[PDB]
């Protein structure tokens, strides 16, 4: 047993949180961030939201304010809420007794008790992924193992949504399949869907009998407005019925800003079914079994936060102001940059920039170009070209311009 | 695809926090909760340490506050001042750099980056666990299709540790086995071997290579003093530093009050050898992976209320006081409930209540005894006659003798 550990190999280090890394010790003044999608303000900083701010007051001068245990499945004022804002208030399913929701640790904790349940229930299940989806779903699932698959998403070459590629995905699968959707804003290309072709994707998902799950990490930043960001959800909620149990992992690190406070919850809209009263208590124990096994029960202080800021009407209205204030100087943002280059006169087209949603843009730039831009310009910027333009400010929008210029022209 | 979960298992409650619903659900206003051990004062209500209090003041007056996603192990300035309290200062595996700390979600995520780093590496290993252990155990094990197996520890008869069976299970089991060690106040029991038993188990250990794992949820309220209370973890990695790697799962949940905002630590005692240079890197990465496929990164806040009181001089001289105040005040309704039972001349002996230590008692009452004590007294305590001192108080001890005095006379 001495030498035990002497076999196991070194792994890379994380695609995001390694670039976060490396900026942190790079000595440089004129260092970028543009990796992880994390909001920051028109000085660059972390941005606390604040509806989050007054929420946070309430909850300290409230006198039964305490850090004791929650339950096992979370905290109901947390989950109630959570899922009236996905599914909506004249929701089917919510008022059928259909949902069960579950606290979980953010969007990711969401993802990994759905990988765990699918692993212990139907471990043949094939997962599907959007071809260029977010860096750590493969991982999630396969950390299960889990077998997936790809489906096509992005068309590098009319820089669009191959459309006659994902339906046909989704015919030439086998039926049951498990397909993970980007409800909105599409975290790497941010390019979604029209609210037509949603019809069409799911329309192919009840054909197949398919089940659909809906990675939520976005809500809020696509439009700026809630409901019009949970169409996909909505959609899916109410076809696939009586076809499939729709899965919905929520996340509310980006839309309220928790980010490391991990609060999140995980949804399941049972289909319609006459033994459904024994089938719901059912489902819900083995998901608490799951999360009392690893981690017990979930952080209490963010999901205190968030309660608080759906349950009162002023927090919940000042909620929604913050994240308009987010979301348009993204897009402000995306303006700025694609101007600069356009005066600049930068070779190629740009416009992309602008006519994508979201918190990124998947630029197009080559993983050469984007290994320069770190060691020559300290831009930081995924290996894949995705940018997240909230790191962008009115302070470095212009040196970020002339770097990615300086780039395109040397490898041209 | 319709009826894929009509089918699926209904499981029973959690043995600890189904104690909590139901009390919960009581409308008896003279009922005594002593299910989960979560301190409460002298009026029955949730305490919040003072020094936890002037740790989170100083958080909220910090100019840089805020929601960030911390690393994926987390908060640097956690991991290391905790590893300092449980190892040492002056441990040789910290000043050898031969400690792996990371950041997980309290104890319980301590012991399942455990379970499935093993799971992952040593799945034919068993996993050894006392007779009797805390309910959750075998659950995080074999939740990773880890085989359990267990070591004869406490002996209802004497009401004592026996030893011979705890060391002879050592000596039998084939090498390399996973022994799961509670390191002070032992859950359920409240049963600790002393310093020249914990010698001869460690000896033990050692003779057969096998793995210790230190599940340390208490330190600090065994004998009210963290150096006293780490005795056994430090024996540890001192005699096996040579022989197997020494794991160690580290709460803060109780000691530090932090229950729900789930803060802990996974440590590492890798053991002497110059391949260290590149074994170290390997194992930690591999623990990344975990976290970050399974909750990517861990809580905020609660770390940084912990991190602050453990650098902050009188914050921390101030959380050695609030600990000895705890278990003081648990020592103080042992000896309450002993001399309450002796004056109303109880049938049998009492005094284990008084021998045992941490917040639990062993009382020795029977399945029934136990379920009657709620069904006609409104107590509750735990089917295994496990009751939580700490849910007792001056305002109702004397009910508690009564009602026990009652339950010992109705059956027995
Ligand atoms: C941020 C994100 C998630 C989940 O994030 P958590 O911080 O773990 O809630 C999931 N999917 C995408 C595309 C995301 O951007
Ligand atoms: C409390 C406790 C743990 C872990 O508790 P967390 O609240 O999940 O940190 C583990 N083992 C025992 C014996 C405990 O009492």
């Amino acid at each position: 047993s001495a030498t035990l550990f002497n076999n196991i190999e070194l792994l890379p280090p994380d695609a995001l949180f390694g670039i976060k890394q490396r900026y942190g010790q790079d000595q440089r003044a004129t260092k970028v961030d543009l990796g992880i999608g994390a909001y920051r303000d028109d000085n660059g900083k972390p941005w606390v939201l604040p509806s989050v701010k007054a929420a946070e007051k309430l909850i300290h001068n409230d006198s039964s304010y305490n850090h004791e245990y929650l339950g096992i499945t979370g905290l109901p004022s947390l989950t109630s809420n959570a899922a009236k804002i996905i599914f909506g208030t004249q929701s089917d399913a919510l008022q059928e007794d259909r949902v069960i929701s579950v606290q979980s640790l953010s969007g990711t904790g969401a993802l990994h008790i759905s990988a765990k349940f699918f692993s212990k229930f139907f471990p043949d299940k094939l997962v599907y992924l959007s071809k260029p989806t977010w860096a750590n779903h493969m991982a999630i699932f396969e950390n299960q193992g889990l077998k997936t698959a790809t489906y096509p998403y992005w068309a590098n070459e009319t820089k669009s949504l191959d459309l006659n590629g994902f339906l046909n995905a989704i015919q030439k699968a086998p039926e049951g399949s498990i397909f993970v959707l980007h409800s909105c804003a599409h975290n790497p290309t941010g390019l979604d869907p029209t609210s037509e072709q949603w019809v069409q994707i799911v329309d192919a998902i009840a054909s197949k009998n398919h089940i659909a799950l809906f990675d939520t990490a976005y809500q809020g930043f696509a439009t700026g407005d809630l409901d019009k960001d949970a169409y996909a959800v909505r959609l899916g909620v109410e076809k696939l019925s009586t076809v499939s149990p729709v899965f919905v992992c929520q996340s509310f690190a980006k839309n309220a800003g928790m980010y490391g406070e991990r609060v999140g919850c995980f949804h399941l809209a049972l289909t319609k079914q006459a033994q459904n009263k024994t089938i719901k208590p059912a489902v819900t124990s083995q998901l608490a079994k799951i999360i009392r096994s690893e981690v017990s029960n979930p952080p209490a202080y963010g999901a205190k936060i968030v309660a608080k800021l759906l349950e009162t009407p002023e927090l919940t209205e000042q909620w929604h102001k913050d994240m308009v204030t987010m979301s348009s100087r993204i897009t402000k943002m995306r303006h700025a940059l694609r101007d600069h280059l356009v005066k600049l006169g930068t070779p190629g087209n740009w416009d992309h920039i602008v006519n994508q949603c979201g918190m990124f843009s998947f630029t197009g730039l080559t993983p050469q170009m984007v290994k320069r831009l770190e060691e020559t310009h300290a831009v930081y910027l995924v290996a894949s070209g995705r940018a997240s333009i909230a790191g962008l400010n009115q302070g470095n929008v212009e040196y970020v311009a002339k770097a990615i210029d300086e780039v395109v022209r040397f490898y041209a």
